[PDB]
DNA sequence: CATAGGAAAACTGAAAGGGAGAAGTGAAAGTG
DNA sequence: CACTTTCACTTCTCCCTTTCAGTTTTCCTATG
């Protein structure tokens, strides 16, 4: 089925109701808040699928393939963040990016 | 009853009021404004009614097609002498309008 | 109606009347156009040259009646040459710190 | 907000911090004081930017001088020409334009 | 212990930059 | 006539990405 690029909110939505990545997780019984985790990448800890969300990003649109491209994990951190900047709709409710041990951002769906 | 004709029929959607924002923009009735919203807008007339007047859209027989009736609108009103256009306010993102002139 | 962008191109090579915007060969089909980013804290109304001249042309930029709008004057003489058959991006040069440009040519 | 270079020319030509100068007669050269401070143009940068309001925030010299450290560090046609941040009477540091 | 200092590189918001491609246009052929 | 469609273009909306110009974090060693 010859896909179009799907649109950010609606696949990330699919992300949480499917709850198939790692801590991406709706927090709340009404599914209206979110996590997304959000370790820094100079961390000594750090992998690639530390930041799963801002790969599997990449991917869903195409900018990245495996293999292909070089792996760049601050871009697609900052597309990510860069994308879900623009949208009426949703808000950054939660920085708790500098913990140190379960990093992550929460973010609500703000009803128009 | 036959075809009406678009000048005639366009005075008498102006003055009936029933569209929304196709109205008569001066005291003398002579410059008027059309929405003009364009159409790659999701938020997205007069050109509509015109495709219905005139037999070129039915509601059920046909698919919608903004552009062709907008097209049509335009491309018929650029032939009339006597009526030129004013103003293109189109791309304004809160009321997108064009302003014509009956003149002679 | 509104004018082609490629034939008032050649023209506007041709008057030779603004700066960085040149023939870079003798055979007049290689051509290079300045185009530094908006962002830049050294860039003002020239820096989007054709551009405006461009916006000017075509009737959609009068200047006193509209307001400057560069991102969009850029946009749109972008866009068109956008896919134009008988033009080509040789080379882009935008990202230069020295002198930001981009090379095209006739094909 | 501010450009940190034409922002330090600024500085520089004012003269009025304490020990931020032009080294120079074609000034293009210059000092900054760089004491180790462990018991001000890094403060007076933070609050050009806004990152430092005195009275809504916590004071943070060590930061004040890290971000002013990091900014000067990016910026191309600025070189340290001389470290004598570890000399034990003005401790300072030598810059040059380029 | 404690904090301050460094360079390198990741990070950030705001705004410019981009591309796809549907819809936009006037002039003039076309339609009955 | 009296519109409607075709042709040969340009440009707009959607919907993100990338640059700009610093700013922070990391992971350390030095200093107090």
């Amino acid at each position: 089925m010859g896909t179009p690029k799907p649109r950010i909110l609606p696949w990330l939505v699919s992300q949480l109701d499917l709850g198939q990545l790692e801590g991406v997780a709706w927090v709340n019984k009404s599914r209206t808040r979110f996590r997304i985790p959000w370790k820094h990448g100079l961390r000594q800890d750090a992998q690639q699928e530390d930041f799963g969300i801002f790969q599997a990003w990449a991917e869903a649109t195409g900018a990245y393939v495996p293999g292909r491209d070089k792996p760049d994990l601050p871009t697609w951190k900052r597309n990510f963040r860069s994308a879900l900047n623009r949208k009426e709709g949703l808000r950054l409710a939660e920085d708790r990016s500098k913990d140190p041990h379960d990093p992550h951002k929460i973010y609500e769906f703000v009803n128009s």
